[PDB]
Parts: C-alpha cells; structure tokens; sequence
C-alpha cells in the first residue's frame, strides 16, 4: 500500500522569526529543534507558513521579515530531511488572516490570478521563492476564491504545475518531484464557491488538504463539535449550500446529491468531494486539528453540547477576560476561545474542574466544566483512531493538521497518526465506526454499481421504472415513458453497470 501522507503545519509569527531562538520558550514556544528525528520520520510533509502575495502580485514574505533569520529557520527545517528521505518542506501562501474576503491582502490574491500575464508573473514568483529558500513544494491557502475568480485560480494552478514539473526535470527530482497542494474548504458554505469546478482545481494538485475543522465556533449560536467525523441527530444541522452552486443540474440531481439540512461533518466534506467526477480519493487529504475551541456560558443537560452560550465570536477577542480556567497559553495569547491539545492535556490532568466526555456518534471527545459552564470541542489520539481508519477505508491520500506546535511535548498526536497508518503491531480491524449519521448524497462521481433488467424498446414504462441501458441503470421520474434512457429528461441516471 502506498504510504499515507502526514502533513503538518509549522507556523511561526513574523516576530518569532525575527527573534528566533531555540533556547527560550517564552520567545519561541516551538522552535524547529522540537521536531526530533523521530517526529521528522513520522511526517511526510511540513507546511511552512505563512507567506503572502504582495501588492506587486507576487509570492513574498511578510515585508517586516528579517530575511537572514527566515532563511535560517527554513534551513533548520530542510536539514530534517537528513532523517527522512521522503520528507518535503512545503511553504504555504495565504491562510485566513491574509486572504479571507476581509483580510489585509485579499485584493492581491484576486488580482494575481486575473490575467495570463499576472498569472505567469505570480506562478514564476512561487517557483523562484521555492528554489531560493530551498522549499520542496508550493501550497496555496486562499480562503477562498469566489465563483468569478475560480477560472483564474485554476489557470494559476495549471501554470505553477507546468513550471514545477519543469523544475523537477531540471533538478533531477524524479524520485521526489516538486509538489503542489492547496488547503481546501472542509465545509459546504465555503466549498460552494468553487465546487462546480472541483475537477479542474484538483487536476494540477498532488493533494487537496481539506480544512475539516473549525466546523463549529463562537460565531455560531449553539455549541457543537468543530470536527465531528459523523453526525449526531441531537446536534445542529445546516443548510446544504452546495445545492445552490452553479452546476446546471436538475432538481432531482441536486436534491439527491445535496440533502438539506445536513450534518456539517468531516465525512460530509470528504463525501461531497468524492461525489464529483474527476476527483480521485487518493488526492483527498483529511485535515485534523491539534487544538480545541472553547465556549463559556453553556447550560447543562448534554455535557455542554448543543447549548446556547455567551462567547464573543469576533476577531480579535473583544475582551480581556481570560475565562478558560487553567489555560495559561490562553493568557499569553490573550484568547480563551482556542487551546492547543498540549494545553488541554495539562488542564485535564490538573484538577481544574473539567470532565472529559465522549460522543460515540461523532467519535470525538469534549470537555465540560460544570462549575463554570464551559464546553470545549477538541480532538485526541482516540478520535484519531476513527479518522485514521476512515482515511484507510475511503482510500484517501492521508492526513493534514494544524499545527505542530500544538501537539504535546512528546508529539503523541503525530505519533498516533503515524502508528494508525504504519505500525505493524497496531490492529484496528475490530474498531467500530459506529452509527453516527453518514452523508447520504449521491452524485456523478460516486454512482453505485447496480443491476436491473435491460431496457426493452417498445415497452411503456411507469413511474420509477428501473432498466439497465448503455452501461448505466436509469430510473423514470414519471410514467408513460416509452423513450430510450438517456435522451429524455424523464430518465434519471442512478447507477453504474
Ligand atoms: C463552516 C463555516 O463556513 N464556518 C465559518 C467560519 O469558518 C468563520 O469563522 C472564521 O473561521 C476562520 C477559519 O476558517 C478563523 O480563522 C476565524 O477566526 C473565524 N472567525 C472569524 C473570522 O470571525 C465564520 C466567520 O466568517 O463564518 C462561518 O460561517
Ligand atoms: C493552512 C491553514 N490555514 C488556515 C487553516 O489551516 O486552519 C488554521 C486553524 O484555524 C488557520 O489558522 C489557518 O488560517
């Protein structure tokens, strides 16, 4: 079996690069030296983040970056390749801060993909930056191009692919080609922006890393799991934005591919991607979070799940009240709404009042502070057993995560992921995926194999008539159909032969 990708983000703020040190945790919490040889071997990719697209419409580091210190940090990462011949140090362009619709550099993203000339100049800058700093690939994290910017985004990706494939030949990297990936939406709302052209977006990529997290948060009215694998009927449900994408499909087609409302889960994002033709499962990578989201002012009854709350949803945290008991990291980061798994693990074992609970439908853990009314949704080594089994069962390309500095000091989360995919003595054949809700949509990309008597010319077909014909099973949408399946909108293609 081909090894599953394990893609971890290495994120460092500009000021940390400008004051990089591997000997003062109060200045650089997570220096490159914390990525021991053992951890380097459990990773296949490290996404260095984040670079941006400047006003000159080229890939570039934050202008305030001390270049020499930046190269030194990157060199330290590249040196880890000594312990793992498959390791690739990618760099990520974008991220929410720089590129969301209201982010500071949004216009640059829109403008860089606008014309053949802007695209050429942009694609060149990505490869140049890649070669100059010694990176092994380009990862684009634009959150997210809108419907009109999509064809341009696609041309940009194709252009970068062309240049990278050329660079691979020029550098003798046939054995470890340069790669191209993007962080893709892991939720229908953002996904609906480019969904209709998913095949063209994925074609030039080695992997599309789904951000299947942040699926719940203080901006929503009711608390919920931010990365549930499957759905919980007792949990909130959402409008399936995909049924409104510019697909050109019929009512029937739209309805059967996009049930609404539905459970916003990791399984939903993966299955929605697999519903489209030309989106190979092997390129789909499941993103997981090494952090949890916290809410205050929750009620009792369901251990804090599906409750109203009083947590501010704006960025930055519009207050100075650090109410996440025991979360020291939250005080230094001035935000009690997010906490690394490292910090959560310490809070859990420090007698702070948290009770760890488990939702066996969503297959994810959660914390409930009954005394203060706090709820935290997060992921751990146990939820990763199911996600890892799903990744194997669905034949996905692998896993991705944000971010390395949030794992505990022993790197247990990374180690668990590596174990679930590669340990010869780990056996998950008896691991039960449970009865949580699965995404029920069916599209052109995942039609099931079926059998039905073959269409007989001359027969009058009633409503709901199933006849195999031309390599597909077709069903009539209404009665008195006497036409051949395929050239009358009265027929619905429902299966493969
Ligand atoms: C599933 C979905 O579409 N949820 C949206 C949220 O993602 C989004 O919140 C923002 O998400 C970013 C990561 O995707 C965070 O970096 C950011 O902190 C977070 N909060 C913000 C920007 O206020 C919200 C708001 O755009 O919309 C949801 O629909
Ligand atoms: C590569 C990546 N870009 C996004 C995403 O993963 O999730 C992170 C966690 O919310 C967020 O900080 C970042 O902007």
């Amino acid at each position: 079996s081909t090894r599953k990708a394990v893609i971890g983000y290495y994120f460092i703020p500009t000021n940390q690069i400008n004051n990089y040190t591997e000997t003062d945790t109060s200045v650089v919490p997570f220096p490159v030296s914390n990525i021991t040889p053992a951890k380097a071997k459990q990773l296949t990719h490290i996404n260095f983040s984040f670079l941006d697209i400047n006003s000159n419409l080229e890939c570039a580091w934050d202008p305030a970056t001390n270049d020499a210190k930046a190269r030194d940090v990157v060199n330290r990462l590249t040196a880890l390749k000594a312990h793992n011949p498959s390791l690739r140090i990618m760099f990520s362009i974008g991220g929410w801060y720089y590129s969301n619709d209201l982010g500071v550099s949004h216009a640059n993203y829109v403008n860089a993909v606008k014309t053949p000339a802007s695209r050429a100049k942009f694609a060149q800058s990505c490869v140049r930056i890649m070669k100059d700093y010694g990176f092994d690939g380009v990862d684009i994290d634009w959150e997210y191009p809108q419907a009109a910017e999509v064809d341009g985004f696609i041309a940009a990706l194709q252009e970068i692919r062309t240049l990278l494939n050329q660079q691979t030949i020029t550098d003798g990297r046939q054995a470890l080609p340069y790669q191209l990936t993007i962080a893709g939406a892991g939720g229908a709302f953002f996904l609906s922006r480019y969904y209709s052209k998913l095949a063209q977006i994925v074609a030039p990529l080695d992997y599309i890393n789904l951000m299947t997290y942040d699926l719940a948060g203080p901006w929503e009215k009711v608390t919920n799991h931010q990365a549930a694998l499957f759905g919980d009927a007792a949990g909130p449900t959402f409008y399936n934005a995909l049924r409104e994408a510019n697909l050109g499909w019929s009512w029937e087609e739209l309805t059967r591919a996009f049930p609404s409302p539905f459970s916003l889960t990791v399984d939903a994002a993966v299955q929605q991607h697999l519903m489209m033709e030309g989106v190979p499962s092997a390129k789909i990578v499941m993103g997981v979070p090494f952090y949890g989201r916290a809410f205050k002012g929750v009620s009792g009854g369901n251990g804090g799940q599906y409750s109203s709350h009083s947590t501010p949803g704006e960025d930055p945290y519009p207050s100075t009240d650090y109410w996440l008991v025991g979360c020291e990291e939250c005080v230094r980061d001035k935000d009690p709404r997010i906490a690394s798994y490292r910090q959560l693990e310490q809070m859990l074992q420090g007698n702070y009042g948290y009770q760890r609970l488990w939702n066996d439908k969503t297959k994810t853990p959660y914390l409930y502070h009954a005394q203060n009314g706090l709820f935290v949704t997060y992921d751990d080594a146990e939820s990763f057993k199911y996600k890892a089994k799903y990744i194997k069962q669905q034949q996905l390309g692998g896993v991705m995560f944000w971010h390395l500095g949030q794992d505990n000091r022993n790197g247990d989360l990374l180690a668990a992921l590596d174990r679930y995919f590669n340990a010869a003595d780990y056996d998950d054949s008896q691991l039960d995926m449970g009865t949580g809700l699965r995404y029920t949509g069916v599209g052109p990309g995942n039609l099931p194999i079926m059998t039905a008597p073959a269409y007989v010319p001359g027969t009058t077909y009633a409503q709901g008539a199933l006849v195999s014909y031309q390599g597909y099973v077709w069903q009539t949408k209404w009665g008195y159909i006497t036409s051949a399946p395929g050239s009358d909108s009265a027929w619905l293609k429902v299966g493969r032969v």
